[PDB]
């Protein structure tokens, strides 16, 4: 029945729904668990489309912070790794189905994995979207390999120093996302409309040439591991990330 989405399938197409509101749309460890079951029935059954969505003010901002805090105040010694949320991540862009993000309201690291995982990212003129990790000596590792194959790495790179978010219209201008109207359902609509006409065999097989074409995203993912376990078991990054979830930011 899921903790953390609700689940909803329609003819060829499943929505999943983040039903998080207590840690704003945050990341925990549940929500990737109950991902990556929903998508193993996506992989075989009949359907073709896979929307992730619930987001009135938040599709998702990141990972949780005063999780990464209170883990600490309980006996956290050495991060968690993030494999599972990066092959789900992975999933999204090699599964035999089309993956849409439906995006609206404010996004950082994390949300934007998913967005830039999915096949295809719409969204409302509400959305905006950041990366404000830098701040605390931190930076999105496992977002940015999939950030960086729709924006290109100098996007990514300016994206990343400048902390600031980015319009809705930056985002279409740059590839983050494709398409995007004040009426993102009926927007959407008139995506799942032309996706159903195509078939989950030419789908698979398409997804799985594209795939085969270009391994940046998996070539990638041990460096970005590695590197996420390590920002996070450094100290003064941890201290930075600790005496700001209390006070002062620096």
């Amino acid at each position: 029945t899921y903790q953390t989405i609700k689940v909803r399938f329609q003819a060829s197409v499943c929505y999943i729904t983040f039903h998080r509101p207590e840690a704003n749309n945050t990341i925990n460890d549940t929500l990737i668990e109950e991902c990556l079951q929903v998508l193993n029935q996506c992989e075989t059954s009949t359907v073709t489309v896979v929307v992730l969505e619930g987001l009135p003010e938040v599709f998702c901002f990141g990972a949780d912070f005063q999780e990464i805090y209170q883990e600490m105040k309980r006996g956290r010694k050495q991060a968690s790794s993030q494999e599972p949320l990066y092959d789900l991540w992975m999933k999204l862009q090699t599964g035999p189905y089309v993956t849409i993000s439906h995006v609206r309201g404010k996004v950082n690291a994390g949300g934007l994995g998913f967005v830039s995982a999915t096949d295809i990212a719409i969204a409302d003129q509400t959305a905006s979207f950041s990366l404000s990790e830098l701040l605390f000596g931190l930076y999105p590792a496992c977002v940015l390999p999939f950030l960086i194959r729709r924006i290109g790495r100098q996007k990514a790179h300016y994206m990343t120093l400048m902390t600031k978010p980015i319009s809705v219209q930056e985002a279409s201008e740059w590839g983050l996302i494709d398409a995007f109207d004040a009426e993102s359902d009926v927007l959407l609509r008139k995506h799942l409309l032309r996706l159903r006409r195509l078939n989950k065999k030419g789908i698979a097989h398409y997804k799985q040439f594209m795939s085969s074409l270009d391994h940046q995203v998996s070539r990638a993912k041990a460096t970005a591991l590695t590197a996420n376990q390590d920002m996070f078991s450094d100290p003064q990054n941890q201290m930075g990330i600790i005496r700001y979830v209390e006070t002062g930011q620096f």
